[PDB]
């Protein structure tokens, strides 16, 4: 009775020690802990219960040599909606990390939703999310960016290309919108004194401020044209310019220097002037000599193969040359230019000869009729029409 | 208690037929070694290695949830390592997976397919500080940054608008419909909604074309290399007016087309006047012709024609300002060799004619001369007087 | 001797084999291993010891059936801070993962920092991360993307715009801004030859290559207009045109093509002329016939409603018309234009009755005065004014 037997249950009251392998089959059953100074294995299935405390798996740091932690470290699962206090929405939680604080854990809380949080930098190679993304940080990206969707900006300065020692931005400041580039060497700051292109926010009203460059063609088709201070419409200079019937791409206002002897030749020329005085009166007039060729402009007018004409003026290259002004116009029907006519101005009187009347002096004529009184040196001739009479008085 | 085999002995190998009760610390040197459980009340430890064994069924660790009160979890978890390889069925990729989560679903698991690859699942938000990824990005929901984003590559945008700037009231945005490129902007308070009516800019995608749609102002000049220039329905090239306008000699700035409204008297006495008219009529034909009275000044219009310092001319336009006025038309001409501009000369038309003293003709009446020669006859009232050039003889008739 | 006792404490040197449960209610302390054919339980805490190497728990594989994975896995907890080598800064790694290679690890490096590492892609269903952002390779984004900050490209292409068969981009090459289109089909190719617009990045000068539209209105500052090589100021063409006064909107220099006799009947036609011969020098001149109405171009010069004139010339739609011009002026302050003059031209000179000058032939005066001599046919007439005297000599 007072040793164990082998038959039938029996209970020890003694403390055993077994110095040779025990082998059970049959459960083993314990209340109280379980130490194994060698490895431990089971079939299957390990399961650690609760009895008021989270559980946890202890993974010992072991002495500071070879390829031991730092650190002990831990899994542990727990939770703090029973806890009674402030905050009860983690709800079951498996946590990971060391004595100094956790390395990772992933929750799911009363709401029933998962999160997995990083207690530092995740380090992937590939990402692939199904869902939305967040970054409260500054985002670097080694390759292309490529998106379905919208790329958006709520930043002033919201789009950026920086090459060689130039960046290029657009900028909206809420009232305008920018197209502005930066200082030499400064690609990456604020914008420097060049305006090249604005948008009004308000009206679309777009403004350019260091000169524009057009090619292939402008066409205004409304608002019209405000030019400060001049306008250059220089028209193609070809040798044939005396000659040449207008088509759809030269038709419109232009000017043109003909300043060479081999075209000019061509054109009319400028009339020598003489001034002569009037004996009697003692005004001033001028007579035309003889026709000189020089270079002038040509300048049209006109925006259809209906609607065209020309003026050629003349500018002098010698000290005694003069100014002469011509006009022609194009004629559709006849497929020609009405030829040169001369304009009359103070400097181009017409002639006697020109308009069929008689010279102030040393003149011929064929026929000439009296009715009031015919003087000569100081003798007055008087026709009396009631009689037939003549009278001959003198002053 | 008969037999000394229905004892244990403590010297050699024996097989114990009852359930034994140990009530004391029981102290083991060797191996022990169970083909069945092992059920503990309290804690439990071992050296260097635990192992789950598996022979047949996926191996797991399970984390009992308990009663619910203290820091205990609402439900209990589980670590469980399995696959769906040797499976048979619909999916075999699925080769080893490693698997952490609860009763509901699964929170995370790490698996290596059996094309080699390892994924790293989270059923839920990962929650990082940094994220450093050394190779691809894909984000199928829309992404939010909080500061800037920097890319050494192109940016992409597949929708129609592509991007967009935000600030104040105002959206501006960059849109490509697959015919044209807009510049884009949005009602006011409508940041991120549509565009409105405005089209401030717009690019052919086919011919490259831009139209300007709002207006355009431009500053330091401009320059049409070719297809010239067509307007609707007006241009108004507006010279630099200076105090000097009636000696300046132009300079390469000033060379070109352009009007200049000369309104004060200051500058305009400078320039020519109109000439009253007197309208006077023959005694004999009873047509009427128009004489020059004074000169009186004015106010007008110059204009420049001409595109260089060669090739250069100017007209001046009197308009009236007071109810007699009339108006009169001069030119010049810029003469470069002499350094000047040629005198203003009169513009000689309908309203402002030649005078007789201004072309050396005589007047249709009340004339004086110094010679006159007649050829064929001479008439004074009723009396002609005619030459007959063969004898020496004029004859009287009536 | 040699039986076990029940009562006090006893050592066994026989294997015990176990066939029934065994029943603990006492720590049981082991030196050595503890396999388990079956399930294993414990309370509240399971601890894996180290006595100089790394603690780890293992996972089998199994036979190759079932729900059994491919390849047995490991939790290692382990560093090399004390390992004495090249790198020394793991100090703690959590790691995971079986034979080939790791799945995933946590590691706190020796500067205190934890990172998370996986061998493989991240697949959450969102993000959202506290602090920064990486991504070496291509990124894809399914839906909008939006920064609160500046986009910044250093790509020479750097912002793109992808729909249809074109794509359009911004691209800076550090000398120029451009503003390019893909040929049809390329989307995410290179440019082609179409230059739409540009931007000097020192200068801020634009150059636009490919033509330019413009509505509501142009209006330059400063610098002035060149144009190559022609400019069609196109009027507005109204029913009353003769008699409209100007506005604002209509002041300015341009040209309109009358070509309707509805409206042309209103203005100055072209005058017939009959080439006259002078009996005496044989010299023609013309002199002025009927007025026959005809179309024209109007032209108007002057930028405001004080100064504005305009220029009417007319132009032959028949083989024997001729071209005469004409102008007038805008009288603000009457409120009307000046009545058409005539311009006086070779084509249209001025006639004798016009200017009140004396025909050259066969013409009529109503008093005459001579100074020096008067002849007739072969008698000259001679005044001597001194002595009072008259002379009748002949030739």
């Amino acid at each position: 009775s007072q040793f164990i037997r082998r038959d039938i249950a029996q209970t020890v009251n003694g403390s055993l020690t077994l110095t040779q392998q025990t082998n059970l089959s049959a459960p083993l059953v314990s209340s109280s802990t379980g130490e194994f100074g060698g490895s431990l294995a089971a079939n299957r299935t390990f399961t650690i219960r609760n009895t008021g405390a989270p559980t946890s798996i202890v993974f010992e740091k072991g002495p500071a040599s070879g390829a031991n932690p730092a650190q002990s470290m831990s899994i542990r699962v727990w939770g703090n909606q029973f806890g009674g206090g402030s905050d009860t929405t983690r709800s079951t939680v498996f946590e990971v990390g060391d004595d100094t604080s956790h390395h990772f854990y992933s929750q799911r809380n009363k709401d029933g939703n998962i999160a997995f949080n990083i207690n530092g930098t995740v380090m992937p190679i590939n990402i692939n999310a199904s869902g939305l993304m967040n970054v409260n940080g500054t985002a670097t990206f080694g390759r292309s960016v490529t998106a379905n969707g919208e790329f958006i900006s709520k930043s002033a300065n919201a789009f950026r290309a920086i090459n060689g020692d130039y960046g290029f931005f657009i900028r909206n400041d809420a009232s305008n919108t920018y197209f502005l580039l930066t200082a030499a060497g400064d690609q990456t700051g604020g914008f420097n004194g060049l305006r090249p292109l604005l948008i009004n926010n308000q009206s679309g009203q777009i403004t350019i401020g260091e000169g524009l460059i057009i090619a292939k063609g402008v066409t205004i088709n409304s608002g019209g044209l405000t030019v400060n201070s001049r306008i250059r419409s220089q028209g193609t200079k070809t040798s044939d310019l005396y000659t040449r019937a207008p088509t759809s791409d030269t038709v419109g206002f232009w000017s043109i220097d003909i300043n060479d002897s081999a075209t000019y030749n061509q054109f009319p020329g400028y009339f020598k002037m003489v001034e002569k005085t009037n004996e009697v009166t003692g005004l001033p007039y001028l007579e035309r000599g003889e026709e000189v060729k020089s270079p002038g402009t040509l300048t049209q007018f006109g925006n259809t193969l209906d609607s065209l004409y020309q003026d050629w003026i003349t500018y002098p290259t010698t000290p005694e040359a003069r100014t002469t002004r011509w006009t022609r116009t194009w004629q559709k029907t006849k497929n020609s230019w009405s030829s040169f006519v001369q304009v009359f101005d103070g400097g181009n009187p017409p002639q006697p000869s020109d308009i069929g009347a008689l010279p102030s002096d040393n003149a011929t004529m064929g026929n000439l009729t009296i009715r009031d009184f015919l003087r000569i040196g100081n003798v007055r001739i008087v026709p009396d029409p009631v009689n037939k009479t003549v009278k001959f008085e003198w002053v």
